[PDB]
């Protein structure tokens, strides 16, 4: 049922925080598929399409939608069928579970010794990369935006001081001021779109614009289940459902960064240029 | 007066008149030092005027205080020529001082007239933090019955922008407040950007509340006009080429680095609206040089 379909999901996220919202949903979809007491290939298919959607309502991050779409895609005689569906699904889950590791290996080599890295907000993938640089005995320092409204940035600084890397938290407003001190920018993303750009915490776009104006490379680190079937041209093309996950106050939770503002993306599919994403997205979705 | 003498006065001057420019607050305090100074020698006076200026900059790091001071002191220090008795100078210095104070009393309005042209109707304007000059430029637009909308950042860490939004709301001007982090996100929705300045430096760049550089750089990438409204007394004798060149004096009012102002290069500025006329950044040096020489 939905209500403890949701509680399973939320519970899977509450007990492991550093678990991606997507992967949490896949396990909730996997477990749902297991407990499904139906008797029709047909009613199973529907109820899964109802479960994925029910999950997308409670947490409307773009990655739980795209990851959900990809996992259900990968799942392609009810007694028989059901079983191997679960085995394909558990194979798919097994693969996206090494994604963070392969990214760490890939990206951390682009960090020169004595580099000072500028990042935005909290990214579990960025932190795994920087952890891998510490593992590789590389010495570096970090600037991170405090990142209103939830102040994820201090969460990242505190995590980063536990590995004894010098980290300084700056105001969101000070990114233009601090850009000259950085040698490169690394950020994560909630979603990677078809044109090679990204959807990430509000403030990413302006960091990328200030980075291009001082010719500082701008690197993105994201798993391939974040590849989403969208092609934005402006900020209004990002669907409002992923944007909120006479005085007034607008407050979007993420903005969009165009491919022209992005140097490379480091992914479990390999190092990519923004223009190259489209060919890799096709291969990813058809497979 | 003495040191806590000036500080108490100066702090009180702005305490009761919030809209009063900080530099003007210093000029009045400095004037009151000339009126209350009972010394009886010329350069001992001047020399101690050069200590009140420095003692004042200690409590308010705004770079306008230093610039406005030096221009007033340099302007009144022309009294010594052809006024030998220390009591003759003093009298005409006070005179020249209140003359000076009266000129800059006209600076905000002279600006709000020069800039009402560039606010076309139906315009969407973006600004940063709270600027009394910006506020008066818009007051003049609404006064001329012109229709326009505003976006403004909240501007950490004091949320000055929520106070700028409060005022424009009282003008029934449609306004919206966004996060400092959303300026890149919101730029496309704006037709032009207008900010104030704490200081206009010798290359036509500005020193202004932290977050101004961000906005300027994002405005250039979308080809949006970036207009600066600033009084002629904010012209400071500094030539910063980057953020490091901004002296620590004015950068902090006092690991987490929290500067209060950044530098915005002339490359990033379309026009400056000052009480000396509408200037391109490149025309600010020669204008500044004249101002400090006459
Ligand atoms: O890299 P992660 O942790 O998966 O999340 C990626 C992104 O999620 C959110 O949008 C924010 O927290 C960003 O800071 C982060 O980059
Ligand atoms: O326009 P004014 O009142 O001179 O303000 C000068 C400046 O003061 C501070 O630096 C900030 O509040 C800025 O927003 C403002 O531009």
């Amino acid at each position: 049922d939905d209500k403890e379909l949701i509680e399973y999901f939320k519970s899977q996220m509450k007990e492991d925080p550093d678990m991606a919202s997507a992967v949490a949903a896949i396990r909730t979809l996997l477990e749902f598929l297991k407990r499904d007491k139906g008797e029709t290939i047909q009613g199973l298919r529907a109820n899964l399409t109802s479960a994925i959607e029910t999950l997308c309502g409670v947490d409307s991050s773009v990655a739980v939608s795209s990851g959900g779409e990809l996992f259900l895609r990968f799942i392609s005689d009810y007694s028989k069928c059901k079983k191997i569906m679960i085995e394909r699904g558990e194979l798919f889950l097994r693969r996206i579970s090494l994604s963070r590791n392969k990214i760490a290996d890939l990206c951390h080599t682009f960090i020169k010794d004595g580099a000072t890295i500028l990042t935005h907000a909290y990214s579990r993938v960025v932190l795994r990369v920087l952890e891998a640089a510490v593992a590789a005995k590389k010495r570096f320092s970090v600037y991170v935006t405090e990142s209103q409204p939830d102040l994820s940035g201090k969460k990242m600084a505190k995590a980063l001081c536990h590995l004894n890397v010098p980290v300084t938290v700056v105001l969101d407003a000070a990114v233009g001021y601090i850009m000259e001190k950085a040698d490169l920018v690394i950020v994560g993303a909630e979603g990677v779109v078809e044109n090679g750009g990204i959807i990430n915490k509000i403030g990413t776009n302006q960091m990328a614009v200030c980075a291009k104006a001082q010719n500082k490379p701008f690197y993105v680190v994201a798993e391939s289940f974040k590849f989403v079937r969208l092609f934005p041209l402006n900020q209004q093309d990002v669907p409002d459902k992923f944007k909120y996950k006479d005085l007034k106050e607008e407050h979007p939770w993420v903005d969009y960064t165009a491919p022209s503002l992005i140097t490379l993306l480091f992914t479990d599919l390999g190092v990519l240029t923004p223009s190259a994403v489209s060919d890799e997205l096709i291969k990813l979705y058809l497979g």
